[PDB]
């Protein structure tokens, strides 16, 4: 945590957008609708999206990559956890688990050149 804040915001900015990209339906890019899935908050202890990582973001609430890459992980464990392995939300999130990460080694490698 020992650089400037505004490169480092520039780069978690660019590093969410290339996370989006690989989310090509947009199925996580705003909260689950929990008006849909009632028992949803009965399996998901914190609900997470791109929208509200950028919203974090914006807000100077993630001040190391570690904290950024947490809510990331979020966004995929809980889709793991409440959709069956049948299912395509299931499968797109091991897809963005696999692909996300490539994404967020290389941001790391760019921050630790700050
Ligand atoms: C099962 C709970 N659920 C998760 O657990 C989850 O991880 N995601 C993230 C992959 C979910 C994502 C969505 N979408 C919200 C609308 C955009 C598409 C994805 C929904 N949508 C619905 O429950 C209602 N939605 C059904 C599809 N219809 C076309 C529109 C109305 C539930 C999700």
């Amino acid at each position: 945590m020992e650089m400037q804040l505004t490169p480092f915001l520039i780069l978690l900015r660019k590093t969410l957008e290339q996370l989006q990209e690989k989310d090509t339906g947009n199925i996580f890019s705003e909260p689950v609708p929990l008006s849909e899935v009632p028992d949803y908050l009965d399996h998901i202890k914190k609900p997470m999206d791109f929208f509200t990582m950028k919203q974090n973001l914006e807000a100077y609430r993630y001040l190391n990559f570690d904290d950024f890459e947490e809510d990331f992980n979020l966004i995929v464990s809980n889709c793991l956890k409440y959709n069956a392995k049948d299912t395509i939300f299931y499968r797109a999130a091991v897809r963005l688990r696999e692909q996300g990460g490539a994404v967020l080694r290389q941001a790391r490698r760019q921050a630790e050149k700050m």
